């Protein structure tokens, strides 16, 4: 089912912002959010799309494995970490758009479209640039739809090789300690209004898994750190993490 | 090549203990240690043997995957976390001996021996009880021999399935943040002198990997935390981590 908990809304206004956090207890099969409405609002995925793109790139052979290097094309860009060689792990760590734009071009309009249909991903609409539709195209996805897609990836139920799904879940590794493991991906939608920041993934525990997907209003880049801070503040409130 | 750095001995004496730390820069193919001697002295592997034990159990089907549950046998033991159900991830997280003792019995004397020979693991000698030879049997391994085994696992060069090595490398996940990822395993040998603590693994960086293996004198369990603490102070000294 689905319970609404508006107490979490504090964590958003405490930073003079608005957004939604959506949690899903896999063992109890129960969902929780502060805004049931916005939980189902579909937005541009932005860099969260690097998850399915990786799966498709790996499954079709565009990316052989997580060690293959993708040479910097030489064009100096405003994001410093982008102006260097990368592999799949580092490309996802620093959200290197140009690397995944090349992946999309090699994937192609036809194969990309069929795969998102197999994934049941968002509105399944890739209209726009094959190499930028997830930034300024027609694809839309809600927080709950992120949760549903991520759950499939966790259980290796997507229609790609088990190896492909493991590698992506490896590249999603973000934080790990004696208490929890976080596999997730961030996103920053700016090319089309409204500007929002994403953070989608799950928190692994000893005997349970909590999937999460959040988006928030992101007028400027000064609040990108809140994507993780607010989510973690909610996780701790619900005693999922210390 | 191999350089000795006796300055690291401070980190041992500042906690008034003695041991060896062995580092390996994979990119430069250079080794570093505070005691080239003890670096090659072979000890009982203790719970560090759970790495090769996991590999064999997965590759032979004793363990189907990292989700298969191994129910607590009902026997109360002094380690609280042992008196509960486990999977591969939690069994390795909490060094649950009873689970891997069952693995060994199902692996068997014969197959365990062939696999450790194929792995070139330690002295490859399993004399003793199949369910405790890594605790009080005849198997021995040195810090530098740990590095060689771990390096093979990193490159998926051991003679088991690539999937088997990926899952084990998942279960080895210990720490991960924006700076580094640590995949490692601890060990505590007590049944035969000298009592020691193990810590072997590697540190993943964006463009490099540092393998490490250390052991230290462990008269009481009060100093088990020094296995990780001393290693990390060496890592910090060498500017491998912040
Ligand atoms: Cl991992």
């Amino acid at each position: 089912e689905w319970q609404e908990n508006k107490s979490w809304n504090a964590h958003f206004t405490e930073h003079k912002s608005q957004g939604v956090v959506v949690l899903w207890n896999e063992n109890k099969q129960q969902g929780f959010t502060n805004n049931l409405k916005r939980a189902n609002q579909a937005f541009l995925p932005a860099s969260t799309f690097k998850i399915p793109n990786s799966l498709i790139a790996l499954d079709l052979g565009v990316v052989k494995d997580e060690h293959q290097v993708f040479k910097w094309d030489g064009q100096t860009r405003d994001i410093a970490t982008w102006n260097r060689d990368h592999n799949l792990i580092t490309a996802m760590k620093y959200s290197v758009v140009p690397v995944y734009q090349e992946f999309a071009r090699q994937i192609g309009e036809a194969r990309m479209s069929k795969m998102l249909h197999a994934f049941d991903y968002g509105n399944e609409d890739i209209s726009g640039n094959v190499d930028s539709f997830w930034l300024d195209g027609g694809i839309r996805i809600s927080a709950t739809e992120q949760i549903s897609f991520l759950r499939k990836l966790y259980h290796n139920k997507l229609h790609v090789s088990e190896r492909s799904q493991a590698i992506v879940k490896q590249a999603m590794l973000t934080e790990a300690n004696g208490d929890y493991i976080i596999r997730a991906k961030t996103g920053y939608s700016t090319r089309i209004e409204p500007k929002i920041g994403w953070w989608v993934g799950w928190v692994e525990l000893d005997d349970n898994v909590w999937f999460f997907a959040m988006n928030m209003d992101m007028p400027t880049s000064d609040g990108l750190g809140l994507r993780q801070a607010i989510t973690k503040e909610v996780l701790k409130q619900e005693k999922i993490i210390p």
